[PDB]
């Protein structure tokens, strides 16, 4: 029963807080836009949008941050942390984390150029963190488009709109070379690069990226607008630019049929991405949110209260 209007008695500054803050950030670190929309789909993938994965370890139970989709690869967490610390300073007790990251990530694409729309709100936070979960759940760049199907569909998107707009996603932002290693000198055991990757911009990465070299060096996701959401991302998949398998896949796998036509029609018109874009950020925002009485409004975002 989530509404977009959850807080405009009880806290009707909440955007504004959240978008300056980012605004700020990104005058030192032109990343983080990208870094906090990631950050997100991470928190709903792993039972729900519920801030599981801004908690630190316990005793009891171990952080999501040191899954394999999430150790020495996600960051912004300082920066939830001061926005929500500005947020509990305007309207104490009010906005649950879970909540500031679903507003933090529509902010972060609106400020990179991206479409505009209030999310729905009145989620609430976990009392507890998912490390098991998260290395289940969360998929990798090495999936097939099947196993990008199915891990979509574990955590309740079954359209396949909802696969190729949210990975839309890659149209800003940053890829260490460690996970394109196989598809620059041998992929899947054959000893050869993917045939996938156009073969200019293997060039192109190899360079980036050399054997031998080092792993956690970054490449942009998106060749065109590195740090622009628009639809460009989807113009790369079409030339056999995607930045990733999973990236490609979308547009050249034996299971792409339905994918096709939806990378084509997002290609061709902004404004088709943009909507699709919104309202599958709006059902992945819906995932088996906690309401009402359940779970928490965290006071800081690491710890239950
Ligand atoms: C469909 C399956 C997907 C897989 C396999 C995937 C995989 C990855 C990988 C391997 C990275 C680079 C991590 C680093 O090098 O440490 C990355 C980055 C990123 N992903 Fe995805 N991703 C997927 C879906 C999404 C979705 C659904 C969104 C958001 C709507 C998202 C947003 C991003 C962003 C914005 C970054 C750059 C983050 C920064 O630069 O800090 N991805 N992704
Ligand atoms: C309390 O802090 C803030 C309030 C606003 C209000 C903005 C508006 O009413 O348009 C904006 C930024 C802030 O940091
Ligand atoms: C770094 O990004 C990711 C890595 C993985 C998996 C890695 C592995 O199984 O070795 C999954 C999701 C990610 O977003
Ligand atoms: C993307 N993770
Ligand atoms: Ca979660
Ligand atoms: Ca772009």
């Amino acid at each position: 029963q989530l509404t977009p209007t959850f807080y405009d008695n009880s806290c009707p500054n909440v955007s504004n807080i959240v978008r300056d803050t980012i605004v700020n950030e990104l005058r030192s670190d032109p990343r983080i836009a990208a870094s906090i929309l990631r950050l997100h789909f991470h928190d709903c993938f792993v039972n729900g949008c519920d801030a599981s994965i801004l908690l630190d370890n316990t005793t009891s139970f171990r952080t999501e941050k040191d899954a394999f989709g999430n150790a020495n690869s996600a960051r912004g967490f300082p920066v939830i942390d001061r926005m929500k610390a500005a947020v509990e300073s305007a309207c104490p007790r009010t906005v649950s984390c879970a909540d500031l990251l679903t507003i933090a990530a529509q902010q972060s694409v609106t400020l990179a150029g991206g479409p505009s729309w209030r999310v729905p709100l009145g989620r609430r936070d976990s009392l507890q963190a998912f490390l098991d979960l998260a290395n289940a759940n969360l998929p990798a760049p090495f999936f097939t488009l099947p196993q990008l199907k199915d891990s979509f569909r574990n955590v309740g998107l079954n359209r396949s709109s909802d696969l190729v707009a949210l990975s839309g996603g890659h149209t800003f932002g940053k890829n260490q070379c460690r996970f394109i290693m196989d598809r620059l000198y041998n992929f899947s055991n054959t000893g050869l690069p993917d045939p996938t990757l156009n073969t200019t911009y293997l060039q192109t990465l190899r360079g980036l990226c050399p054997l031998n070299g080092n792993l956690s060096a970054l490449v942009d996701f998106d060749l065109r607008t590195p740090t622009i959401f628009d639809n460009k991302y989807y113009v790369n998949l079409e030339e056999q630019k995607g930045l990733i398998q999973s990236d490609q896949e979308l547009f050249s796998s034996p299971n792409a049929t339905d994918t096709i036509p939806l990378v084509r029609s997002f290609a061709n018109s902004t404004q088709t991405f943009f909507n699709a874009f919104v309202e599958a950020m709006d059902r992945m925002g819906n995932i088996t949110p906690l309401t009402g009485t359940q779970g928490q409004i965290r006071l800081n975002c690491r710890v239950v209260n």
